[PDB]
């Protein structure tokens, strides 16, 4: 268990090291997550497991700027409540699942400019920023400056593809780092689009790497869904944790008709480079008043 590096198992007498070496780089990230409300009372924990192969195909194979990546998920979780003229319910349930997430094939031609990327794998895994994986899926992405690329897909779910197209500006804003996302998409009639803007406006003097970074998210789903998400994160605000952060955001939630408002504040803990802590309290209405706590290790 070190503390500088992205690997909480080191680097295994440097035998890791020397796979990546030989193309080949493993990872295990772990995400743990403890909730309870503040008459019903309710707690739920949930533990997340992420296996995943990523193998260089050019030093393995010979298939020159070629990449492969095979990833399976497990998840388990228990939760309970407690329900209370007159009448008390309690229920507890446990639940695992194991996933299939990623399996795919990745080729950059154009000497970086072209990256076509096939195999399973979601939407959510190149477009936006449980939930769905599709049993073929293709990726064509266009990168025209460093800092702006196109791309555009098609994804399962016989009779139909999901096609997305999204344009991906990433601007430095005052010499900060900022991130637009413009998108469509249609079914072959399901569509929708998305905006999503996140940007660097303040930079604590002058560690670009500190301070104020706000965002806002918006994205649309008919068959009519909508969903907004609007932030702001401080990266080490005191200079004794200097990688900590600390976050708000409001999120409205549609579906037309429900509605949904959820705020949410969270501290995270920066304990190395491989562990990260972020105790949390979140308040939901349609309403309850959520404490929890996240935690991510990368093996």
């Amino acid at each position: 268990f070190s503390s500088e590096s992205k690997w909480m198992t080191g680097d295994w007498g440097g035998t890791r090291t020397e796979l990546l070496d030989k193309g080949y780089d493993f990872t295990l990230d772990y995400v743990g997550e403890v909730a309870g409300n503040l008459d019903d009372k309710t707690a739920r924990y949930s533990d997340q497991f992420a296996l995943g192969a990523h193998l260089d195909l050019q030093k393995i194979l010979g298939w020159h700027d070629a990449e492969f990546k095979l990833a399976i998920t497990e998840r388990s979780g228990r939760n309970l409540s407690n329900d209370r003229f007159s009448s008390v319910q309690e229920v507890w349930g446990r639940g695992q699942t194991w996933r299939l997430t990623q399996m795919w094939i990745k080729q950059k031609y154009f000497d970086g400019a072209l990256d076509v990327k096939f195999g399973r794998f979601g939407e959510g895994e190149d477009f936006n920023s449980n939930w769905p994986v599709s049993q073929w899926a293709l990726r064509v992405k266009y990168n025209i400056t460093p800092a702006f690329f196109v791309q555009v897909g098609a994804f399962e779910q016989t009779k139909g593809a999901i096609m997305p197209m999204e344009a991906v500006w990433s601007p430095k804003v005052n010499g900060l780092p900022g991130e637009y996302r413009l998108g469509y998409y249609y079914s072959t009639s399901k569509h929708g689009w998305w905006v999503v803007a996140q940007q660097q406006v303040t930079a604590h003097g002058g560690d670009v790497n500190r301070g104020l970074s706000l965002f806002a998210n918006f994205t649309v789903h008919d068959k009519v869904d909508n969903y907004q998400q609007v932030g702001l994160v401080y990266k080490g605000a005191f200079d004794a944790r200097p990688k900590d952060d600390i976050g708000f955001g409001v999120a409205r939630i549609h579906v037309n008709q429900r509605t949904e408002y959820n705020a949410e504040l969270y501290y995270g803990f920066h304990v190395t480079n491989w562990l990260t802590v972020r105790p949390n309290l979140q308040y939901i209405k349609s309403n309850a008043l959520v404490a929890g706590m996240k935690m991510q290790s990368s093996f």
